[PDB]
């Protein structure tokens, strides 16, 4: 059985799908539909920032451009007529899940995406960051200074954790002093902790009135870890908490493993979920890969 995975940051790289753009033509006609139903919210140009013009650090252009051309691959793998049995995200991503499993509108999913993007830009910035560990949810949790909480737990010991960049820093100290490999990542902020915990009513105003209906692929969300079979019940409050709890994917990936789904997809133009996934399974395809965006 066919799941569709959906990353969420490590994909990015200069000149996002330039020559796919170019090449593909379902793909650039479906771009081109998204960058109008993302007008309205819009400060830039969509085929500029793509094709590799624009800025990468800008964290409301990266993540609707991200979520663009998340939409523009899975047009591209419907051409090819691949029917996904299952689709799931990974945080933001988890708004594609949303908009192609038939839970959400694109244009309601480009809303949510957009003001979701504009709120984190406004707020989030100069607050934490992601440090990746390759240790265990245990170690991590007997290694846990104060200030720092897993940003998600992806497998057996495949832990991103993310804090105040002073307590990362400190714990990063400690990690290269007994030797560990963890890396960090070059992101300023520390998203799902407590400093989602202070723009609550915002994107609570932000996100309301979406038409959440019922998902014509089955959805199976990691903030519950459990499958969505009703309409309305994934609300912006429920984006919310996706921006705030941790994310189970190694707990998702196991309850997906035993209910018969085998063929893993991660849509992405790099892959950065093949491996803690295939380490538990091996049955893990990408997509493209950086500098790699030719056909």
């Amino acid at each position: 059985k066919v799941v569709w995975v959906f990353p969420g940051q490590g994909t990015q790289w200069a000149g996002m799908g330039r020559e796919l753009l170019a090449e593909s033509p379902v793909f650039a006609e479906r771009i081109a539909e998204c960058a109008a139903a993302l007008a309205p919210w819009i400060d830039w140009s969509l085929v500029d920032v793509l094709r590799g013009e624009g800025d990468l650090g800008r964290v409301d252009v990266l993540q609707p451009a991200c979520f663009a051309v998340m939409v523009g691959l899975a047009a591209v793998w419907e051409s090819v007529g691949v029917r996904p049995d299952a689709v799931v995200g990974h945080s933001q991503g988890e708004i594609a899940a949303a908009c192609v499993s038939g839970a959400l509108s694109l244009e309601d999913a480009a809303k949510v995406v957009a003001l979701r993007s504009q709120a984190i830009a406004a707020e989030l910035s100069g607050r934490g960051g992601m440090a990746s560990v390759a240790l265990g949810e245990d170690d991590v949790v007997s290694r846990l200074v104060d200030g720092v909480e897993v940003a998600a737990v992806n497998g057996p010991s495949s832990v991103v954790i993310a804090g105040d960049a002073h307590a990362l820093d400190a714990t990063l100290e400690i990690l290269s002093g007994e030797g560990i490999r963890v890396r960090r990542v070059a992101v300023d902020y520390a998203s799902h902790t407590r400093h989602v915990e202070d723009i609550r009513d915002t994107l609570a105003e932000t996100l309301a009135g979406i038409s959440a209906q019922a998902p014509a692929v089955p959805f199976y969300s990691t903030v519950t870890s459990e499958w969505v079979r009703d309409a309305g019940v994934l609300d912006g409050g429920y984006w919310y908490r996706n921006l705030r709890n941790q994310v189970r994917f190694g707990a998702a990936a196991t309850a997906l493993l035993e209910q018969g789904h085998t063929v893993f997809v991660e849509v992405s133009a790099h892959p950065v979920t093949v491996q803690p996934l295939s380490e538990l399974t091996g049955d893990a395809i990408g997509t493209l890969r950086r500098e790699d965006g030719g056909l």
